[PDB]
């Protein structure tokens, strides 16, 4: 039976479920679509089931599967979300908006059957009504960013911390510090890796047809920098 | 056993081969829709170039993948067998040369449809059509007749495939096929009918080693 990265040669279905709270504010996200990890792609829509959000939608892009990131084959001996499949990981995050509230994300990523599946926790705290946050006053795109990724020996997993930049309307920028922590859910042999990054580049779009709250995501994430 | 395939199904076929002592390896990926009879594979030849035409190993590397019409659902045995799935055996004698024999399980592996394959041939000319590589690189279409094998709790099969040469001449290769359940427990015994194939082989611009890209579409009608 295929295990590890050879569960990510074809084209992978995947379910992403999101349960939230910020400031009391309870929504959920249910997102569907495709990975294609032979070159790095993404291709997913969201809906909110719970109608209009209380955040906004790019808030929520680094916490709705980097098992999707192409690791060219001079990498594939550092790719540990493919190597903990399908067993699958955990991943935990603390996310600080600068000037603003605080996201606490607790997420596994794993097969379910057929289908490779992210199930998220998120809460949110302390965030101000007439901020950028639930203020909506978030343009509906993203940039690109580095995240640097290194070996967590200790708890047999990676590590992570990056600082997001969402594009606010007024011209500023609205800054995100995320520390991430990633563990195995299995047993088995995983992969530690040497420092690296994955180069991430994502377009968020929409559907003409849906009348729901939604986010239609196109992300392209490649591993590099030893 | 049909409701493994109401959507897209991965599949992994490894065929290991030998023909007159040229032994080679062969590894298939792709996916099949039975919804629409559909299967789309890529072929690579592990082992270098093959001792033998692509074409002759065509029926050799899922039947559970052909369209059965909702009014013939219930003589599909492949799928009824899913999914601890079948042993595929032939005989393939190719006129005026050489036999193939083949003996295959095709299961499920996880979300996987695998078909794993020993195939030995014999008393090949070496001069032949075959291992002198005289064929050309396509595939006509063909009709498989199905019969129920009750002692068997499976099915037979019986059909020529007509190979064209690069003279105009033509390669006969008569099939005599049994399939066999792996698991016990009940499977479809059907009426006698056929499977319609068609076939395209086409190859990969950007790929140097040997290998096949193949696009199949099959269709189940009553006798």
């Amino acid at each position: 039976m295929r295990k590890g990265e050879e569960l990510f040669t074809g084209v992978v279905p995947i379910l992403i479920e999101l349960d939230g709270d910020v400031n009391g504010h309870k929504f959920f996200v249910r997102g569907e679509g495709e990975g294609d990890a032979t070159i790095g792609k993404l291709s997913l829509k969201f809906i909110a089931t719970t109608g209009k959000l209380p955040v906004p939608w790019p808030t929520l892009v680094t916490t709705l599967v980097q098992a999707f990131s192409r690791y060219p084959d001079h990498m594939k001996r550092h790719d540990f979300f493919k190597s903990a499949m399908p067993e699958g990981y955990v991943q935990e995050r603390t996310i600080y908006f600068k000037d603003d509230g605080t996201y606490k994300t607790r997420a596994e990523v794993k097969f379910e059957g057929c289908t490779l599946v992210n199930r998220i926790e998120l809460k949110g705290i302390d965030f101000k009504e007439d901020g950028n946050i639930l203020g909506h006053k978030l343009e509906y795109n993203f940039n690109s960013h580095k995240v640097y990724i290194t070996a967590d020996k200790q708890n047999n997993g990676i590590k992570a911390n990056f600082t997001i930049r969402h594009n606010v309307e007024d011209g500023s920028v609205q800054l995100a510090d995320h520390y991430q922590q990633n563990t195995p859910i299995g047993d088995g042999p995983v992969d530690l890796p040497d420092d690296h990054y994955l180069s991430t580049q994502t377009i968020l779009s929409k559907d003409l047809n849906e009348k729901r709250d939604h986010m239609v995501l196109l992300e392209y994430v490649t591993a590099a920098g030893i």
